[PDB]
């Protein structure tokens, strides 16, 4: 009968998932429940608290805890998982796929048993891979597991696109499937400037350029840091898709998706266009790929296929 | 001729520093520069980075540079100083002016150099003191160097009154003048709910500890971390102040103003109630304040001129 | 299951009721069913239309339609009744109350059938007499059925007294009691510009003259348009609320509310501040008023009870 | 010295003009001057009130006021064109284009003469033709002198796609030439749903459907109104174009512009692909049409001639 809020919990509370935190709060979207290891209970807390504290400067409506206690998580619409070592060059699949499902089994066991109609959206690498351990684990539909791949791919993609051309990043698409790096398939042909298509703006070798540094660049926010990773970017990637769900916008983005023969492939989670909503995925939309993209994402498959041997 | 966009140079890419440029180039506030020293350049591109990549997600329309040459910050609308080391308890202001008013030095002179024409917002602590090298280093007119103090205390007393009454933070308001801590001086008479005065809602004791807690908000984070400090409650309340004078908001706002007989004091910089605009510091609004009141002010009158005898 | 959007219909499609529609579309906060007579069918479809086509370029993601059939209002969250003649100088109450109520008993039989848990917010004047007539129709608890007055009457004083200062409207507050006109009873002592009291800043006979403005505010928007009367204001004011209501914020506002020995009164509707959120009234907050402002309230009691004997 | 806000006038108080007043001090986008004539002072002084007594509830700081006083408009930034009589169906571009024509040479003169480095956005029916009128003359460099056209009818195409496709209008884009009605020429091949050409999910008959809608687009909510004109959309499309202007975001956008050469035409304006920014147009973009769109846009190209021939 109460009218209440939504309620996210954010699981790790590193930079990516303490930003998620934040801009979520920021836009009224929920009350939110920040979430770590309980050996780090009280600077879980001190970061919640001092997003709490901006809230009345800027206005928010929004209630912030920090917490180690999966009760708290309970009855979450959307619960976003962001724990695990984040994903640095030279580091192969394999290795971080052993260590980040090792750690994520009792995580969604936890996230399960308290909210057990919520939408998992997954951050932690390498993510195909990942996002399927959790839905193996978690007892939900596939629907309700979704990872986080594309978002940030075309944002990226965006932004090298908008600097080039001098224009608004309101007005730049990009278009990706598969996953990051040597497993993104770009679409080009469908990446555009104000409807405009690309391939018609910037010269073949310069636009070549900008997808290698798409494909590099987490890795390139990493070389600069020096310590650490990219955070505002990935944040903002997964707020827009809690964001879709939360509001059931039905916008249209690449997420990463379970497979039962959309693609002609199966049994596997892969980065696809989608339509995101209330329910999850409402909607795996199946484009027409030229035999370059086709062949290009079948690698994309066996390479997501080859990390998915190493999980127990 | 060229309608141009506001331009921000943010000192210093620690947290509170960052967070702030974010959140500017988030409202779509100015194009901002995040400036940092020499040796740590790529850190300092690295965050910005990040930062423009989120750009296209929410669909905000900023350059966001990282430098460490201030050629770069040439003809900046407001300057925001976040650089320096930051206040921890069992730090004396004494040993803290002394290390960042050193450093301050060379950072005033490079940015009146580049921006003659700026208004500087300095969070840097101690804020009373350094707020004061800053201003005998610029050679700006005192309406154009200003401080951050009473922003954040306010944002920390309305989020504890807010949780203590279950009550929206829009609707909340608090008072200080002074500076932190030791030095606050609150006005609970001026603090309401809805304009209902809070000495009506909450009892003298409660009000009280909170009050208290107000006082020591900054270590509570602190404590809680275990490394770091406070950095989303301060960057907000940095860019409400630069918002205000962005778009000459004319705000009655606490902020760190030079006296020159305004509450019976001459020649300190000093917690205040001001109007901010455009022009900076529109006018210091001279209350009637009670007996008591007025010894607190004293008292922080006389530890802020204590700190200013280390200044060289 | 599927995380759906807040729905509000919207009863009456003037200019308050479209723009009511409008303001909550633009903010994301509901899909909206704007509605009027079947004999309106046509233009009420086609304001939705106008305000659909709008929501592209915004960017904002809202269903909005027109129709006559109370059937498309089912289980609405909130319903904001726009519906009956504009109150204008020179018409009294007593034809006003006789006029509105009539048309509103069919209404909110309707309503209350297709969304009986429903929170219903009352525009229409006058609308301490037509709030209780539509608790009476409704079978709904009082907490449910709620009026807009004081919002817009202190927006109004905010709005001259930010002008009279050359302040933000961000930090000036207002605070009434009772309803409109004559029978508002005003708290300057709880009005101020950034906490500060009014009365330290505003001399006494312009402060007065600002009260009076805010008397006669809605008859002085009549007075200039010639033909209509106000809409922006009033719309803001109702959305405002609706807001508070559905995302439960705990807002303390003045408020149409039912008493039922609040203030020392019973068995009519009031202004009177409240908490509103996502039950509607949370609690009518009891200030310690002053012998003249309890004088004052107690005539407006008595010309609120005057105006409820023409109810049938 | 001081920073100050932005100011745009809006010349018209009819409901484009006073919608889009209030759109453009909502976004805190400037400060607004809303005009008209004389003989309607009183008018536009009480909706500019009513407006501005809106600015408190929702926090916006702007000033907002009524004039007759073409003295008030004094360096103005933009200056969005509103007045004439608005398009019907049945009424022919040519009486139209004699009667507004008529109407604007003293108000193009009375702009220029007090913002002589303003940008002109005109939404003025027959735009093509009475954009050309008013730059004629105001004595301002075409790029200053701007029409608005393809921001409605690509608003209205693609609420009609998000609307058939149930997908959200953030992710679906259109693509028009020429101006409205018979005049358009849209190119589907450059729509898109979240980038996805919509020729691939809209069957041939319905995107037919769709497109003629959109032509039609303006008359429809005329037809359904009964008395009027649109507004919401109209005014959200002004501000987007002045948004583009005043922030100085270099968005592409369908614009009315003037072409020497551009498209192969010289000497009228005409719908094209432009960069919008703090200039006014920085670029007209020359796209590689399909021998049938390039027939259509000769044929709109000699339709906007035609109408050309009335002006004196």
């Amino acid at each position: 009968m109460t009218i209440k809020r939504k309620k996210v919990s954010v699981i790790g509370a590193g930079f990516t998932g303490a930003t998620t935190a934040f801009l979520l709060a920021q836009k009224e979207l929920a009350d939110v429940v920040l979430v770590d290891i309980p050996q780090l209970e009280n600077p879980t807390k001190g970061k919640a608290l001092d997003m709490l504290e901006a809230s009345p400067v800027q206005g928010f409506d929004a209630n912030i805890i920090g917490t180690s206690d999966y009760a708290d998580t309970a009855d979450s619409d959307v619960v976003v998982i962001t724990a695990g070592i984040a994903r640095k060059p030279g580091m192969s699949r394999d290795d971080l796929v052993a260590t980040n499902s090792k750690i994520m089994k009792s995580i969604t066991r936890d996230i399960a048993k308290h909210s057990p109609n919520a939408i998992i959206v997954v951050l932690t690498n390498p993510v195909d891979a990942m996002t399927y351990s959790v839905f193996k684990e978690a007892g939900f539909p596939k629907e309700r597991v979704i990872g986080q791949s594309g978002v940030l791919d075309t944002a990226r993609f965006r932004t090298f696109i908008a600097q080039e051309l001098n224009l608004s990043v309101k007005d730049i698409t990009g278009f990706v499937l598969g996953g990051h790096g040597d497993d993104m398939v770009p679409l080009v042909r469908y990446s555009y400037a104000g409807g405009i298509p690309l391939e018609t703006l910037i010269p073949k070798e310069r636009l070549e350029a900008i997808v290698e540094r798409t494909r590099k660049g987490g890795g390139e926010i990493v070389g600069l840091l020096g310590n650490g990773s990219a955070y505002y970017a990935p944040a903002a990637s997964l707020v827009e898709m809690t964001e879709a769900i939360l509001k059931d916008q039905r916008r249209v983005l690449p997420a990463i998706a379970y497979l039962e023969g959309e693609y002609g492939y199966s049994d596997l989670y892969l980065g696809v266009p989608v339509i995101l909503g209330g329910n999850g995925i409402e909607k795996i939309i199946e484009l027409e790929l030229l035999a370059d993209e086709k062949e290009a994402l079948d690698r994309s498959v066996e390479s997501v296929r080859n990390v998915m041997k190493v999980l127990v």
